[PDB]
């Protein structure tokens, strides 16, 4: 099976309260509060920009909303992922890159009880559910991962 | 639970407005062409994503397709497609890449397809969007699932969304054939 893309991100350095920047897998942008039922998920309660895309279009787009609240008063039981998955060919891959339009279908991105399982997703292209169920595991478990990463990049700016 | 009345006339004025029994839109679109976001109002991130339902073949692109709908009895989402179906089918895109959606959503036990103001209220969620294609089957195209199902809950989902689908792709045959008669 696939894989997780690299991740990092760098913390704000602005003058809102809701801010970061989520440069991680080849696809860098800020966000804070083109180069939403995804955006909630647990009230209460209840903005972001995408400086160069190459790669995930939620799974950065959605993890990088989640941090600048993350840092910002709001807790932590909230907690979203969100990792999407493109189906290619046979078997599976895991995140996207140029390697994505050849997605074919394709284009599963779960949004992703703040211990392991699904809160959402979403699904797009001429297939089956035999092929869904394969993503029902592998890809929570890399969930698992960047969770864990959140609280390692919220394990710093709390002590520095 | 399952389908409804269906109130679908084209002398709106190209003009289309669909009504599933309760539910009821008034749509519009473009041939060539050259707040609440959208779809739609009743009476920054992603681009209101059901669009992608409505993107063998494109066009088949400066494609306008106004939709709203002032009797949003709930599945607004079905509604919203289905009769953004017949909007351009005054314009005469034949019977190929059109749509549906239902939206069958999952209530506490077993199923119940096509809800209600008050039933697809106290649900606890999937929208079936699909396009025939190449033969009489509709090839699902996307899904907008919510909660918690996996394939129990979807297995016995891609089900119904089949009879009661391809029974509604008949419709849309019923309506061509109605003013391929009177004009």
């Amino acid at each position: 099976a696939g894989r997780l893309r690299e991740m990092r991100c760098e913390l704000s350095f602005l003058k809102a309260d809701g801010s970061a920047c989520f440069s991680q897998g080849a696809t860098c942008i800020w966000a804070s509060c083109n180069c939403i039922h995804s955006t909630l998920s647990n009230a209460i309660n209840l903005t972001v920009h995408g400086i160069q895309d190459d790669g995930s279009m939620g799974a950065v787009a959605i993890n990088g909303a989640c941090f600048a609240l993350l840092d910002n008063g709001m807790p932590f039981e909230t907690v979203f992922c969100g990792v999407l998955i493109v189906r290619v060919k046979d078997e599976l891959i895991i995140d996207p890159t140029a390697k994505q339009e050849a997605a074919s279908t394709g284009r599963v991105l779960f949004s992703v009880d703040g211990h392991p399982e699904v809160c959402a997703m979403d699904a797009i292209g001429h297939w089956d559910f035999i092929q869904l169920e394969a993503a029902w595991s592998l890809a929570q478990p890399s969930a698992s991962a960047i969770f864990d990463f959140y609280k390692t990049v919220m394990k710093r700016k709390l002590s520095v």
